[PDB]
């Protein structure tokens, strides 16, 4: 029993964190086989960030301008290239701790673990979701750039996020491991801001099923809803539209609990309309949306 | 910016998890140097649990009754002994991945990371606190016994919890790594239950300071309180008494924010008396008590 915001064990990713220095800028990199991946703004001064031309800035660098440190060992850079907003430093040593791994670009609403790191040294691990507005509500300080987000499946690490910057509302933006930003963001100082966000409906419904699995039913009711009428209420509360695909994905949890998906939707509609009236669900007084249907199945009893 | 329920990176503990089997009972063990630590009820059948005499049960076992598996390698047991409620199996191989480590018995209100494991295989990592009633609100299924809780300090792992059982309210009980239960619990099937719990006041106050550090001040007020009058209100709301030691411990956060501890107490008193009125703090609609003052300092900007 019990339900916690669980991250994946971080050891396979710990063995890949290094530190990268260019000039006076130091950040983290990800060392897989003989390549080190890090944010390309490692080559930037602070004045460069106003309007940088990274091709121009990078053509002025050589291999020896990059200092890569893995624990107490310096790693020699023997090539460098840029791919979108990530720099790839080829080093002369393949990481002996490289896990089986993939690079994946995730969809909004998907969750992943973040291994927060400073100076190539992991400091903590936590779970978060890619918001519908393509930010994440992380916990990141100065020096955390190059920290990565990942999922683990049967010993294969799927890396999905590398950290680049903090937006003015305190939420975070970054790229996939091929350097493409999530959302409209760019790596130059501009007036860019997080767009309006929405709640991830299919995740809220998964977490209500987690609550039932863990023995809590107080929020259920005898009603059902059509998908259309549910979405009318969802739109009103800044929830994402629920699709038939979402309903299909919630199939397995529905079957385990005996609660039809559209019946759980009628429950959520009632919770949105009346609030919780001083009650909690799984120890929360807010409707939680950072658990996917897959997360619930993985963590909960069958 | 940002504030997350952060666990320690789990890699150093991942390298220590093994599986232990006795008869038809399999659970997890902790392999450090040439010793494997696991719950002593690994030697029990289900009928043994009604009134077990573990000395009697253990005297009937030999080394070869214990099967220890580390990854794909069987580990040969060459001695066994019991220390309180933990069994110590001496194996013929020292774990080459043993971290620098300590065993610590923690106080209620302290937090730690849990590495949930099944069949010697880590499945997830999360943060929790030892409640005042000496339970933890974990996330544990069948097979999770022997999973451990830990803190990490400068590469030294301080193990503080090994998981033994789930109580009827769905909260969890276990021991330190020397086999002594937290709380009044025992490893035999009885009508034991979690006692009444309280909220960890010094932790709530730490988290209010985290909120201020992260730029949220809406709950502050111009008032102060005496420690005595605060504790009168705390007692009324099932909060733990706040001590002068707690106030001293909150010193550094007080100094960083410029908010005297007793002024933050007046803020908490106002929050307890009026509620939040639909507002949130650090993304929570409840007052959070699973962050110690040390956790806040570690995670937050200075
Ligand atoms: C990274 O660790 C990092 O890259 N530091 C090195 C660096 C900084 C500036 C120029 C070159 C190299 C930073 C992590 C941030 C730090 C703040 C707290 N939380 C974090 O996640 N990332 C940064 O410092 C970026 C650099 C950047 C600037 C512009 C851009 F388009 C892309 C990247 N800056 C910010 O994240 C940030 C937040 C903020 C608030 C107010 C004013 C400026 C500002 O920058
Ligand atoms: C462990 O993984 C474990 O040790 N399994 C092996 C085992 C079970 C029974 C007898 C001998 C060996 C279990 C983890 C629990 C499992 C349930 C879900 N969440 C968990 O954390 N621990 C157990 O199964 C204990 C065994 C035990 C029994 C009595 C005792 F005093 C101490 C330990 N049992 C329970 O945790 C538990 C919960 C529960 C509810 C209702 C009826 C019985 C019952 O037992």
């Amino acid at each position: 029993s019990g339900f916690r915001k669980m991250a994946f064990p971080s050891g396979k990713v710990e063995g890949c964190m290094v530190q990268v220095t260019c000039g006076t800028t130091t950040l983290n990199g990800l060392w897989l086989d003989d390549v080190v991946y890090c944010p390309r703004h490692v080559i930037c001064t602070s004045e460069d960030m106003l309007n940088p031309n990274y091709e121009d800035l990078l053509i002025r660098k050589s291999n020896h301008n990059f200092l890569v440190q893995a624990g107490n060992v310096q790693l020699r850079v023997i090539g460098h290239s840029m791919q979108n907003c990530v720099l790839k430093l080829k080093v002369d040593t393949a990481n002996p701790k490289t896990p089986k791994y993939k690079f994946v670009r995730i969809q909004p609403g998907q969750t992943f673990s973040v291994l927060a790191c400073y100076n190539g040294s992991p400091s903590g691990v936590y779970q978060c979701a890619m918001r519908p507005n393509f930010t994440i509500k992380g916990s990141f300080l100065n020096g955390s750039c190059g920290s990565v987000g990942f999922n683990i499946d049967y010993d294969c690490v799927s890396f999905c996020y590398m950290h680049h910057m903090e937006l003015p509302t305190g939420v975070h933006a970054g790229t996939d491991l091929e350097g493409n930003f999530y959302g409209p963001f760019v790596d130059r100082q501009t007036a860019q801001a997080a767009g309006t966000d929405t709640t991830i409906t299919v995740n809220v419904l998964a977490w209500l099923y987690a609550a039932v699995i863990n023995g809590d039913r107080w929020f259920l009711n005898r009603f059902t809803t059509t998908l259309n009428d549910f979405n009318l209420v969802a739109m009103k509360y800044n929830y994402e539209p629920l699709t038939q695909d979402h309903v299909d994905i919630l199939g397995p949890l529905s079957a385990q609990t005996g609660i039809a998906v559209l019946d759980m939707c009628a429950s959520l509609k009632e919770l949105l309309q009346n609030g919780m009236n001083g009650r909690t669900i799984l120890g929360s007084a807010l409707l939680e949306d950072e658990f996917t249907p897959f997360d619930v199945v993985r963590q909960c009893s069958g």
